[PDB]
């Protein structure tokens, strides 16, 4: 690691506890007397991504489901960013459930919040490219703990130009994200688009309700991609509310050059939540 518990960054943030390992700490902000999240990277790491992370976090400021930006810096030893500290991430919350699953009520509410966050990052011109449960966390206070926050913009890519139009895709793009949640496009080393973040959301929602994905045990990235390319994704509809056939049909129709119909996808969640009688104040599974 570059830092260690106890050290002070910028005479202000005292590192207290490592919370993620990418080196991230719970730190004391001496100016506000609050615990914050501080993420650091070596100025010698070949893949340096905190520049991207700060730029996207700044672009999302003020929007829902985004940590507040607190500060950032760059020195000869490391780069760092400081942001609002959240609570438990969704991978940990699902694993803390004795059955390894969420109910459809918790799944639909989380999915709708995650969809909102994906529409927000696309609306500022960026793809997330690593949508997965450990990159989402609930708030840690009574006023935030029912809110899900999108994390980890290090692998993001701008898909618009300086003008705001969609940029021409590269012929070949390195696969950056997580094999388990990656779309077919990612596996093919094709330029990822907005629909590929939505495919990762779909896989997350299926894994929430079922507890696993079909390729859970498969570790060869090419084997996983082969399975996904041939898989009949309609089989995943079995444990989701009926309108997710509309969700799957829609994202299947998309490609790099087609903006998603976010209103349609939102309606799938809104309608399912209403049909199941789900209300926001219902306890989440971990309550
Ligand atoms: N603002 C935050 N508040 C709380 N936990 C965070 C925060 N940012 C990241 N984490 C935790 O750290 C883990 C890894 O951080 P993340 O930003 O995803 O970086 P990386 O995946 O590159 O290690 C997350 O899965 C989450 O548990
Ligand atoms: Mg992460
Ligand atoms: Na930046
Ligand atoms: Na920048
Ligand atoms: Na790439
Ligand atoms: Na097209």
């Amino acid at each position: 690691d570059i830092l260690s518990v106890g050290i002070l960054v910028k005479e202000r943030w005292k590192v207290l506890r490592k919370i993620g390992g990418g080196e991230i700490y719970d730190a004391l902000d001496m100016l506000t007397r609050e615990n914050v999240a501080l993420k650091v990277e070596s100025a010698q790491q070949p893949k340096q991504v905190l520049k991207m992370e700060v730029a996207v976090l700044k672009k999302l400021q003020g929007k829902d489901h985004v940590c507040r930006f607190i500060g950032c810096g760059r020195n000869d030893r490391f780069n760092y960013v400081v942001m609002q500290l959240q609570g438990r991430n969704l991978a940990d919350l699902r694993r803390s459930q004795s059955r390894g699953t969420f109910t459809i009520s918790t799944t639909l509410r989380l999915g709708r919040q995650i969809l909102e966050s994906i529409e927000s990052i696309h609306s500022v011109g960026f793809l997330h490219r690593d949508i997965k449960p450990s990159n989402f966390a609930m708030g840690r206070f009574p006023s935030t703990c029912r809110k899900c926050y999108m994390l980890d913009f290090g692998l993001a890519r701008q898909f618009t130009n300086s003008c705001g139009d969609v940029r021409p895709p590269r012929a070949v793009a390195g696969f950056r994200g997580t094999v388990r949640y990656a779309s077919i496009n990612a596996h093919r080393n094709r330029e990822m688009g907005r629909h590929d973040d939505l495919w990762s959301l779909f896989y997350m929602l299926v894994e929430f309700v079922v507890g696993q994905l079909p390729w859970r045990k498969i570790k060869d990235k090419e084997q996983v991609g082969s399975i996904k390319e041939r898989y009949d994704h309609r089989l995943m509809l079995k444990h989701l509310p009926p309108e997710f056939s509309i969700f799957l049909d829609h994202i299947s129709s998309l490609d790099y050059f087609t903006k998603p119909d976010y209103q349609l996808l939102t309606s799938v969640f809104d309608n399912s939540i209403k049909t199941f009688g789900v209300i926001e104040s219902d306890p989440f599974d971990w309550e």
